[PDB]
Protein backbone atom coordinates (compact mmCIF):
# COMPACT_ATOMS: atom_id res chain seq x y z
CA UNK A 1 0.00 0.00 0.00
CA UNK A 2 3.05 2.53 0.48
CA UNK A 3 6.16 2.74 -2.47
CA UNK A 4 10.20 2.84 -1.51
CA UNK A 5 9.54 6.87 -2.82
CA UNK A 6 6.78 9.67 -3.49
CA UNK A 7 7.39 9.53 -7.21
CA UNK A 8 9.86 7.64 -9.41
CA UNK A 9 12.45 9.61 -12.21
CA UNK A 10 14.63 8.77 -15.20
CA UNK A 11 16.44 10.34 -17.45
CA UNK A 12 17.14 8.34 -21.05
CA UNK A 13 18.58 8.58 -24.36
CA UNK A 14 16.42 8.31 -27.41
CA UNK A 15 17.55 4.98 -29.28
CA UNK A 16 18.38 3.15 -26.06
CA UNK A 17 18.26 -0.68 -26.72
CA UNK A 18 15.40 -2.54 -25.94
CA UNK A 19 15.31 -4.91 -22.36
CA UNK A 20 17.12 -1.61 -20.61
CA UNK A 21 16.07 -1.38 -17.15
CA UNK A 22 15.09 1.82 -16.66
CA UNK A 23 13.76 1.98 -12.69
CA UNK A 24 11.87 -0.11 -10.35
CA UNK A 25 8.63 0.37 -8.68
CA UNK A 26 8.78 -1.32 -4.97
CA UNK A 27 5.43 -1.14 -2.70
CA UNK A 28 4.82 -2.73 0.68
CA UNK A 29 2.05 -4.11 2.88
CA UNK A 30 0.14 -10.71 0.42
CA UNK A 31 2.11 -10.65 -2.96
CA UNK A 32 2.33 -7.47 -4.78
CA UNK A 33 1.86 -6.82 -8.23
CA UNK A 34 2.68 -4.23 -10.57
CA UNK A 35 0.98 -2.71 -14.10
CA UNK A 36 0.44 0.48 -15.84
CA UNK A 37 -3.22 1.83 -14.79
CA UNK A 38 -5.72 2.26 -17.41
CA UNK A 39 -4.99 5.86 -18.07
CA UNK A 40 -1.42 5.28 -18.85
CA UNK A 41 -1.00 6.36 -22.47
CA UNK A 42 -1.27 3.76 -25.63
CA UNK A 43 1.81 5.74 -26.70
CA UNK A 44 3.63 5.11 -23.51
CA UNK A 45 2.35 1.12 -23.09
CA UNK A 46 4.18 0.81 -26.53
CA UNK A 47 7.63 2.15 -25.17
CA UNK A 48 7.88 0.86 -21.93
CA UNK A 49 6.74 -2.31 -19.60
CA UNK A 50 6.85 -3.53 -16.20
CA UNK A 51 7.26 -6.75 -14.46
CA UNK A 52 4.35 -8.12 -12.77
CA UNK A 53 6.91 -9.41 -9.89
CA UNK A 54 9.80 -7.19 -10.12
CA UNK A 55 8.06 -4.03 -10.68
CA UNK A 56 11.26 -3.21 -12.93
CA UNK A 57 10.11 -0.81 -16.11
CA UNK A 58 12.29 -1.56 -19.00
CA UNK A 59 12.04 -0.30 -23.16
CA UNK A 60 10.02 -2.23 -25.00
CA UNK A 61 9.83 -0.13 -27.89
CA UNK A 62 11.88 2.64 -30.37
CA UNK A 63 11.93 5.75 -28.07
CA UNK A 64 12.62 8.49 -30.68
CA UNK A 65 12.91 12.05 -28.80
CA UNK A 66 11.25 13.57 -32.63
CA UNK A 67 8.16 12.09 -31.13
CA UNK A 68 8.06 12.62 -27.42
CA UNK A 69 10.60 14.02 -24.90
CA UNK A 70 8.52 13.20 -21.87
CA UNK A 71 6.29 10.37 -20.15
CA UNK A 72 3.78 9.97 -17.24
CA UNK A 73 3.47 6.22 -16.52
CA UNK A 74 1.37 5.88 -13.40
CA UNK A 75 2.05 2.48 -11.97
CA UNK A 76 -0.90 0.37 -9.65
CA UNK A 77 0.59 -1.99 -6.74
CA UNK A 78 -1.91 -4.66 -6.59
CA UNK A 79 -1.71 -6.59 -3.42
CA UNK A 80 -5.32 -8.07 -4.34
CA UNK A 81 -6.86 -7.27 -1.54
CA UNK A 82 -8.80 0.99 -4.87
CA UNK A 83 -5.03 0.32 -5.02
CA UNK A 84 -2.24 2.64 -4.60
CA UNK A 85 -0.62 4.44 -7.39
CA UNK A 86 2.78 5.71 -8.14
CA UNK A 87 3.97 8.20 -10.99
CA UNK A 88 6.94 7.41 -13.01
CA UNK A 89 8.84 10.43 -14.58
CA UNK A 90 10.60 9.73 -17.75
CA UNK A 91 12.46 12.57 -19.74
CA UNK A 92 14.21 11.54 -23.12
CA UNK A 93 17.53 13.18 -24.13
CA UNK A 94 18.77 13.94 -27.51
CA UNK A 95 21.05 11.55 -30.40
CA UNK A 96 22.11 13.03 -33.26
CA UNK A 97 20.04 11.27 -35.03
CA UNK A 98 18.82 13.06 -38.11
CA UNK A 99 20.99 14.94 -41.29
CA UNK A 100 19.59 18.44 -42.70
CA UNK A 101 17.03 18.10 -45.22
CA UNK A 102 16.69 20.42 -47.57
CA UNK A 103 12.93 22.23 -48.18
CA UNK A 104 11.49 22.22 -51.70
CA UNK A 105 11.29 25.77 -51.83
CA UNK A 106 15.22 26.11 -52.54
CA UNK A 107 16.40 27.55 -55.64
CA UNK A 108 18.28 24.56 -57.93
CA UNK A 109 18.61 26.77 -60.98
CA UNK A 110 19.10 30.77 -61.43
CA UNK A 111 19.96 32.80 -64.32
CA UNK A 112 22.23 36.34 -63.45
CA UNK A 113 23.31 38.62 -65.44
CA UNK A 114 27.29 39.13 -65.20
CA UNK A 115 26.62 42.65 -64.17
CA UNK A 116 24.74 41.68 -60.94
CA UNK A 117 26.13 43.75 -58.28
CA UNK A 118 28.52 42.56 -55.63
CA UNK A 119 26.17 41.86 -52.62
CA UNK A 120 23.01 41.44 -54.49
CA UNK A 121 21.01 38.45 -53.42
CA UNK A 122 20.40 35.43 -56.45
CA UNK A 123 19.32 32.99 -54.64
CA UNK A 124 18.01 31.46 -51.09
CA UNK A 125 17.69 27.93 -49.71
CA UNK A 126 15.98 26.34 -46.49
CA UNK A 127 16.79 23.56 -44.33
CA UNK A 128 15.63 21.56 -41.30
CA UNK A 129 16.76 19.49 -39.29
CA UNK A 130 14.46 18.40 -36.24
CA UNK A 131 17.11 17.22 -33.71
CA UNK A 132 16.76 19.12 -30.31
CA UNK A 133 19.77 22.49 -29.86
CA UNK A 134 23.05 22.15 -31.43
CA UNK A 135 22.15 19.01 -33.42
CA UNK A 136 19.23 20.61 -34.95
CA UNK A 137 20.80 24.38 -35.86
CA UNK A 138 21.76 24.32 -39.79
CA UNK A 139 24.72 26.53 -40.75
CA UNK A 140 25.31 26.46 -45.29
CA UNK A 141 28.81 26.40 -47.37
CA UNK A 142 29.49 26.50 -50.92
CA UNK A 143 31.44 23.17 -50.88
CA UNK A 144 32.59 22.93 -54.43
CA UNK A 145 31.89 25.13 -57.72
CA UNK A 146 32.28 28.60 -56.30
CA UNK A 147 35.40 29.16 -58.77
CA UNK A 148 37.53 32.05 -58.07
CA UNK A 149 34.98 33.44 -54.91
CA UNK A 150 32.34 34.26 -57.30
CA UNK A 151 29.52 33.58 -54.27
CA UNK A 152 29.13 33.33 -50.61
CA UNK A 153 25.79 32.24 -48.65
CA UNK A 154 25.27 33.39 -45.06
CA UNK A 155 22.77 31.45 -42.53
CA UNK A 156 19.74 33.28 -40.52
CA UNK A 157 17.60 31.41 -38.08
CA UNK A 158 19.34 28.64 -38.36
CA UNK A 159 17.16 27.27 -41.21
CA UNK A 160 17.39 29.79 -44.31
CA UNK A 161 20.60 30.58 -46.56
CA UNK A 162 21.17 33.63 -48.63
CA UNK A 163 23.46 33.35 -51.80
CA UNK A 164 25.31 36.60 -52.42
CA UNK A 165 27.37 37.58 -55.58
CA UNK A 166 30.88 38.07 -53.61
CA UNK A 167 32.97 39.02 -56.38
CA UNK A 168 32.52 40.37 -60.05
CA UNK A 169 31.17 38.28 -62.63
CA UNK A 170 32.36 38.08 -66.04
CA UNK A 171 30.63 35.85 -68.51
CA UNK A 172 33.52 36.28 -70.93
CA UNK A 173 35.26 34.36 -68.29
CA UNK A 174 32.66 32.03 -66.50
CA UNK A 175 29.40 31.54 -67.62
CA UNK A 176 27.81 28.71 -65.87
CA UNK A 177 28.79 27.29 -61.87
CA UNK A 178 27.64 24.49 -60.19
CA UNK A 179 27.67 25.53 -56.91
CA UNK A 180 27.31 22.18 -54.36
CA UNK A 181 25.61 24.01 -51.06
CA UNK A 182 25.89 21.98 -48.24
CA UNK A 183 23.70 21.84 -45.23
CA UNK A 184 25.48 20.99 -42.00
CA UNK A 185 24.05 20.60 -38.43
CA UNK A 186 26.17 21.61 -34.85
CA UNK A 187 26.22 18.45 -34.17
CA UNK A 188 29.68 17.56 -32.59
CA UNK A 189 30.31 15.51 -34.80
CA UNK A 190 28.40 17.28 -37.28
CA UNK A 191 26.06 15.40 -40.37
CA UNK A 192 25.78 17.18 -43.36
CA UNK A 193 23.70 17.51 -46.54
CA UNK A 194 24.28 18.55 -50.07
CA UNK A 195 21.98 20.40 -52.60
CA UNK A 196 22.95 21.54 -56.50
CA UNK A 197 22.27 24.98 -57.32
CA UNK A 198 22.72 25.43 -61.20
CA UNK A 199 23.83 29.32 -62.16
CA UNK A 200 23.86 30.46 -65.48
CA UNK A 201 25.68 33.66 -66.46
CA UNK A 202 23.56 36.21 -69.22
CA UNK A 203 25.55 38.12 -71.14
CA UNK A 204 25.57 42.19 -70.79
CA UNK A 205 26.80 44.02 -73.42
CA UNK A 206 30.10 44.99 -72.22
CA UNK A 207 32.75 44.08 -74.72
CA UNK A 208 33.04 46.88 -78.11
CA UNK A 209 34.10 45.79 -81.48
CA UNK A 210 37.68 45.53 -82.14
CA UNK A 211 39.18 46.03 -85.36
CA UNK A 212 41.05 43.38 -86.88
CA UNK A 213 43.80 45.75 -88.30
CA UNK A 214 45.06 47.77 -85.33
CA UNK A 215 46.40 50.72 -87.89
CA UNK A 216 43.46 50.71 -90.47
CA UNK A 217 43.50 49.88 -94.01
CA UNK A 218 45.62 51.47 -97.06
CA UNK A 219 44.96 50.29 -100.64
CA UNK A 220 44.93 51.47 -104.05
CA UNK A 221 42.04 50.61 -106.67
CA UNK A 222 42.13 51.06 -110.51
CA UNK A 223 38.23 50.45 -111.23
CA UNK A 224 31.85 50.42 -111.64
CA UNK A 225 30.96 48.56 -108.25
CA UNK A 226 35.00 47.17 -107.77
CA UNK A 227 35.55 45.88 -104.36
CA UNK A 228 38.11 48.05 -102.59
CA UNK A 229 38.60 46.03 -98.82
CA UNK A 230 37.14 44.54 -96.42
CA UNK A 231 36.70 46.16 -92.82
CA UNK A 232 36.81 43.41 -90.49
CA UNK A 233 35.76 43.19 -86.46
CA UNK A 234 35.51 41.13 -83.67
CA UNK A 235 33.23 41.32 -80.31
CA UNK A 236 33.33 39.14 -77.23
CA UNK A 237 30.02 39.24 -76.23
CA UNK A 238 26.92 37.38 -77.50
CA UNK A 239 23.80 37.04 -79.67
CA UNK A 240 23.07 40.69 -80.32
CA UNK A 241 25.67 42.20 -78.38
CA UNK A 242 28.27 40.62 -81.08
CA UNK A 243 26.40 41.72 -84.04
CA UNK A 244 28.29 44.59 -85.93
CA UNK A 245 27.08 47.34 -88.21
CA UNK A 246 29.80 48.57 -90.45
CA UNK A 247 29.46 52.49 -91.62
CA UNK A 248 32.01 54.96 -93.73
CA UNK A 249 30.87 57.83 -91.67
CA UNK A 250 33.22 60.65 -92.69
CA UNK A 251 35.15 61.13 -96.08
CA UNK A 252 32.77 59.84 -98.75
CA UNK A 253 30.79 63.30 -99.26
CA UNK A 254 31.09 62.82 -103.26
CA UNK A 255 29.66 59.29 -102.60
CA UNK A 256 32.30 57.27 -104.48
CA UNK A 257 32.46 54.27 -102.47
CA UNK A 258 29.21 52.25 -100.32
CA UNK A 259 30.21 50.25 -97.74
CA UNK A 260 27.66 46.77 -96.88
CA UNK A 261 26.91 47.35 -93.42
CA UNK A 262 26.86 43.61 -93.16
CA UNK A 263 29.79 42.60 -94.61
CA UNK A 264 32.32 45.50 -94.01
CA UNK A 265 33.12 45.36 -97.97
CA UNK A 266 33.58 48.79 -99.38
CA UNK A 267 33.38 48.90 -103.08
CA UNK A 268 33.25 52.26 -105.70
CA UNK A 269 29.64 53.21 -107.05
CA UNK A 270 28.51 51.97 -110.18
CA UNK A 271 28.37 55.49 -111.41
CA UNK A 272 37.21 61.94 -109.32
CA UNK A 273 40.12 62.69 -106.38
CA UNK A 274 43.07 60.92 -106.58
CA UNK A 275 43.08 59.99 -102.70
CA UNK A 276 40.36 59.63 -100.15
CA UNK A 277 40.47 59.31 -96.10
CA UNK A 278 37.10 57.29 -95.02
CA UNK A 279 36.08 57.08 -91.30
CA UNK A 280 34.58 53.91 -90.37
CA UNK A 281 32.39 52.93 -87.25
CA UNK A 282 31.58 49.71 -85.96
CA UNK A 283 28.97 49.08 -83.96
CA UNK A 284 27.37 46.09 -82.55
CA UNK A 285 23.67 45.66 -81.48
CA UNK A 286 23.86 45.33 -78.03
CA UNK A 287 22.51 47.96 -75.09
CA UNK A 288 24.15 50.30 -74.63
CA UNK A 289 25.32 50.25 -78.65
CA UNK A 290 29.42 50.32 -78.22
CA UNK A 291 31.70 51.01 -81.17
CA UNK A 292 35.44 51.33 -82.62
CA UNK A 293 36.77 53.61 -85.42
CA UNK A 294 38.93 52.67 -88.25
CA UNK A 295 41.01 54.79 -91.37
CA UNK A 296 40.60 53.41 -94.68
CA UNK A 297 42.75 55.65 -96.87
CA UNK A 298 42.29 54.64 -100.66
CA UNK A 299 44.71 56.00 -103.61
CA UNK A 300 43.52 55.41 -107.35
CA1 LIG B 1 15.13 10.15 -33.04
CA1 LIG C 1 20.83 16.77 -36.67
CA1 LIG D 1 17.34 13.26 -32.18
CA1 LIG E 1 32.04 40.61 -69.29
CA1 LIG F 1 29.39 40.33 -72.17
CA1 LIG G 1 29.58 43.92 -77.86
Amino acid sequence: VQFSNASYEAVIMENLALGTEIVRVQAYSNQITYRFDAYTSAQAKALFKIDAITGVITVKGLVDREKGDFYTLTVVADDGGVDSTVKVYITVLDENDNSPRFDFTSDSAISVPEDCPVGQRVATVKARDPDAGSNGQVVFSLASGNIAGAFEIITSNDSIGEVFVAKPLDREELDHYILKVVASDRGTPPRKKDHILQVTILDVNDNPPVIESPFGYNVSVNEGGTSVVQVRATDRDIGINSVLSYYITEGNEDMTFRMDRISGEIATRPARQNFYHLVVTVEDEGTPTLSATTHVYVTI
